[PDB]
């Protein structure tokens, strides 16, 4: 049977969690994340022990046009290894989606453990994780790079500058598509992870600028690699200044960061090739819950002239879509469809990370008009490049 | 001293080549590539032995709008290890650029051995190489993917279907920015490399469709890896059909290809994550020789409304640039600059591989108007994604 | 500005330390090492936070002839990654050298994080670290090797035999060039490191002989490798007996030790090749602060007949150097130089680790007389091979 | 039975060779090396097939004092895997040593396949192979390094400059202890190996100076490693000039060379640590056949004053040894021994690669007088550092 969990169910859920997630944050930390789950935000399957669970958290997601949407963040999704191929995932996703839609969320979001699961439930990959590794021994800043003229950056202990990190992040998340509000409990969690653990991670340090910060630590095993866990810069000056400081970590051979495809770091160096892409993966996945609410909520490129089309989402409705002056109107119609796509495809287009033209070339997006394709491409494009905030 | 080489100089140039290039194609093959070098296309430095050399080949490069430009392809550039830090590279590049400009080439192009060299001579990286590795054991085609309904693809010996490869490639290179005309000597060279070599590469096979081909071989050392040397598809149907056949290589674990960032392959699969980005690097580099000729020659996005600005290229002139109805007019002016950039930056923008906004964020492109930045971004964008033809 | 640190500065110095040194011993241990730093032995740069620091400790260094010199041991040298290329290192080294020279130290010493830094400040590499790895499964002792006839060696817990280790080390450090006095705080530190740490190093064991000891532990990750942290032997009998016991660690495949190039271990085995050199690096670096005081203080080889020359140290003075009966007299002169060298070169010659002839072949040491070169080589040679005591 | 081989035996010897030596040069090349084997220079054991073989070649070895000794070079030593532990090696070594001693050779020499075999037959390791790997991307020459002011070095094809290589090598081998005369057949062999082989080694190049040459090739598998097979420099200027050219191989990450422990290369660089010791091994092994002839033939250090002692070689005679003015007189005596050592130990001392003091510390060399030890150390030391010529 499928139920909202009682307080009695949570020890059983933590057991399933520990057995399902190698990166399980543990019961103390999980209890803190729990404060972000609304009443009726969780489902469990009992056989009595917990053999399936899924929940969503109340999130705030920034989309193009600096618009902030209420977002259901799916998380803590697990089926017991004893109960595979019994349709438990489908049943739990159907119930949560029912609750999320009824609660009035226009979008749901998740981070996927595997890439093959969530497409069939209407989730499309919406942000791209891009790992850059810099061999900092060869790194020289271009003549054009800002801040090559005191340093504005300070090396600090993260726990002593929480207020400054919170304020910089709050500015960042409001101006960048993919930005998430980071509540106080997640700041508590982040700064507890900044601590060195015996047999675990090394101490984290911060580089602090008025308009940016970098959190980094030396890798556990590779003592010549510094991993930047987080760099939030609100200005180009802040971004360059922080990278000048990171390239100044003279005891390291390599600096690595999980960033976005449009990170300007390579262009700050005389040799763009030194900032090597070592890893690429889907970041945030989006399911558009309400097509017209979602399409009307975001801003569109002003550079494209007013145009009208008919969009059909497979079992998601058909809409007269009019885009002009950076705004969309999206109304019901029975007029012939000019564009067809599955719900997951719309999620992938929504933050501007994937081009309509690319999805059309894979036949994930069907139209008979190449002009309409170019107009969609241009309109859905994001002025500010889409980034990934934090994993949940 | 710096001279055009005589026939007597070429053995000395082949020695320097063998000592400079681990992938040196050898004197027979080098003599065939020589047929693409015009009279006065080569310079040598003698100390008497050859201690420096550089040449350019007559190429035809496709740019956005399906426009074909005469292009000087720099190649075979080497300074003897005995004559480093003597300004030989600067002297040879200055002389060839003089000859290329005087001959009336609007653009020069090269493939860079290192990323830190050619920026200072006005070359910007203009295409992006993107290696995808597919674990084909898990690869399943999406319900939406074309051609899941006889097969239109044939497994053939490359040497027996030269005419068909030539015709498909000729269609491809004319419609794709980054496309190069492949002369008969380079078809001779390609199909000679398709042969198995004792102690060297394994036999190459071809997958042939009416509207595409793939050339592939099993890796020398990794016998569970097939490397696609070349996939040219003129239709989405051809692209999907060829990938269905490659995923059908049941004796392989992995298929790898050097492609472009907008390759739709990931979107053909139920799990987009199976097409892993394993390597990323600059491909073709461009030096704009004549700013107004180059800017007027290419097509621009129709989606952006007519706009005017003043572009200054650092020691490259200042121009009144008017872009409307997908065309540019670029005339001399002494009016105040609204946009400033080095010549290399313009090369990087020219085929639409890099966004003005990204280069602006690194301060490689200076303007005080963010609206102008969005308009440049939109205008210079390529409808057909930029690809890399063949290395030279 | 550049100041001696107050008690308030030390938390800021520990932050810079933690961020600069992956092997940072932590504030408790650093506070113990602090007891070896004299009043005015430390400098800091403030921007207010600590952005640069450097100090020296009062050490006692054994040089050829069993002569013990007061030595300034430079340590804890760091510039913040935010303040690179601002001349902070040069400023801090200039001030400490001023204080060290004025305090009457004839020599300064350090261990170098990188090999390219300290040459320009007059430091030359003076000892050579030589890692030997023995595949002990094949190791058989030569018929000639001592102690192949009860065992004189005991397997003990290090913490229970501190008095015996202290007494053996005190005998060792007084008879070996490179020997350092090990104060009580460093014995406290060493025997605390002998403990097993959860997620860290395994338990240390000791092999104890009347005239030697070995400290060893099994490697964290490679459980078939025993690492000898320290072997101090005052007699050849002790050295051989300890190696017989180490080769008796039948659960190990390999024994590794960081020793000196003249370690006789290879010659104790029937197969000298079993003691493989797996790593070689500069150990102790010396800056001669007072040329005449340093040259007069050490003993010279008795085998070379009395000779006189004129030595010029680049911006270090010119001296009439007379060496006879194992003693040097070194007096000011304006007579023509017969030998010229930078100060760093003299440091490299001083403990007999590097031959004048080898440095002459690199033109680091200039003379027009090859007989003088042979005489310098012979005179500066050390009867007892130079070893490295402990890192600081 | 044990016989000198007939012409009929050599096919059987080549079979045993092919099965015994993974680096077997093949019958053509082996037939060329054969020209260096004197009449009665070879023994075979037949069971009829060849189950054991050993031979010596007529060599000329340079020893300290630029003295050239006739030397029996043992080579091509093999016992069939079917005939191990049957005393065939002992029987063949006894017969060849009988023939070598009777023929009037003062010394025999070999390169050892394993380090544990040849000690018991009186061979001691006499030279040390020292592999240096330079990360040439970081390598900068010291201000003091010669030739930092045209280049005197030429990049050439080895086969076109045989005369120049022969003349430089002939100068080198006469002035360096360990030097071997390289006959014309071995020059034929060397320049045939300079060729690229299909599925094998890449093409060899030469760097040619009036007073030195380097032979190098790119590694088969590691295409960023250049291996210097041979560098012969007669002057410090030649040595530095050749290394400036090798560091100029800008397509390589690393240059490796098998050199000697006193190679001045590290001291030519601003960072001595960049020239990393990656491998160390015994090179040439010596068996002193006639103790008095060998000890009287070499020159001794002039810096040590005249001294007399009594040397006993274990089953090798007892001698009154008087060393003065760089010469030794070595006459029979029954006077009490002051120094005792096995024959192999004398071989190890003979070229100055190993110190008497080091061998004494392993009890391989016994005396009750530490003054005598220092005098032996000083006297047997080589002014010109011992190098290894070519493997045989
Ligand atoms: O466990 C979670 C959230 C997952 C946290 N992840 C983010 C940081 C990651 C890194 C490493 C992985 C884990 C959770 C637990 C209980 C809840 F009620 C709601 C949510
Ligand atoms: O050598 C070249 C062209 C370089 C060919 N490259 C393309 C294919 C590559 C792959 C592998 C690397 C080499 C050449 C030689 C002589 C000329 F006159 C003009 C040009
Ligand atoms: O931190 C040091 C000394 C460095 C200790 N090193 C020796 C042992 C090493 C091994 C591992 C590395 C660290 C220090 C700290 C504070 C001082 F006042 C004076 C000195
Ligand atoms: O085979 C040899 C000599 C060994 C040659 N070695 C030198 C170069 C080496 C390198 C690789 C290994 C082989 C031989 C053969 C027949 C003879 F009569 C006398 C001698
Ligand atoms: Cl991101
Ligand atoms: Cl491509
Ligand atoms: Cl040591
Ligand atoms: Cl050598």
């Amino acid at each position: 049977t499928l139920c909202s969990p009682t307080e009695d169910d949570w020890p059983g859920m933590f057991l399933l969690a520990a057995a399902s997630f190698t990166d399980f944050i543990g019961p103390e930390s999980a209890t803190a994340w729990r404060t972000l789950v609304p009443t009726d935000g969780a489902v469990v399957v009992r056989d009595s022990e917990v053999v399936g669970m899924a929940l969503y958290m109340d999130l705030r997601l920034t989309v193009p046009g600096e618009v902030v949407l209420p977002t259901a963040g799916l998380s803590f999704v697990a089926v017991a290894p004893t109960h595979r191929r019994r349709g438990l995932l489908r049943a739990m996703c159907a119930e949560l989606h029912r609750r999320i839609a009824d609660s009035g969320y226009p979008v749901a979001a998740l981070h996927a453990s595997e890439g093959g699961i969530y497409g069939r439930f209407g989730y499309g990959p919406a942000t791209t994780l891009h790992e850059l590794t810099v061999d900092r021994r060869f790194a020289r800043f271009h003549a054009d790079a800002p801040g090559g003229g005191g340093s504005s950056v300070r090396l600090v202990r993260p726990t002593e500058h929480r207020g400054e990190f919170e304020a910089i992040y709050e500015r960042w998340r409001q101006q960048v598509p993919g930005g998430l509000l980071r509540p106080q409990v997640l700041w508590d969690e982040l700064l507890a992870e900044a601590k060195a653990a015996p047999g675990g991670d090394r101490e984290s340090f911060a580089l602090l600028h008025p308009d940016g910060y970098a959190l980094y630590r030396v890798d556990r095993t590779d003592l010549k690699l510094a991993r930047v866990s987080e760099l939030r810069a609100v200005t180009a000056d802040a971004h360059c200044a922080l990278w000048r400081a990171l390239i100044g970590l003279d005891s390291m051979e390599r600096i690595s960061i999980i960033t976005h495809p449009q990170d300007p770091l390579p262009h700050l160096l005389t040799d763009t090739r030194l900032a090597r892409t070592t890893w690429r993966q889907d970041g945030l996945w989006l399911r558009i819950m309400n097509v017209p609410a979602a399409l009307e909520a975001r801003g569109y490129a002003h550079e494209v002239g007013e145009f009208s089309t008919v969009l059909e989402v497979s079992d998601g409705g058909r809409f007269a879509l009019k885009i002009g002056d950076g705004r969309a109107r999206c109304t019901p119609t029975d007029a012939a469809a000019e564009i067809e796509m599955d719900r997951d495809v719309l999620g992938s287009l929504y933050l501007g990370a994937h081009r309509a033209s690319t999805l059309a070339a894979a036949n994930r997006l069907r139209t008979k008009d190449s002009q309409l394709l170019r107009r969609l491409d241009a309109a859905f494009a994001s002025d500010v490049p889409v980034q990934t905030a934090f994993e949940f």
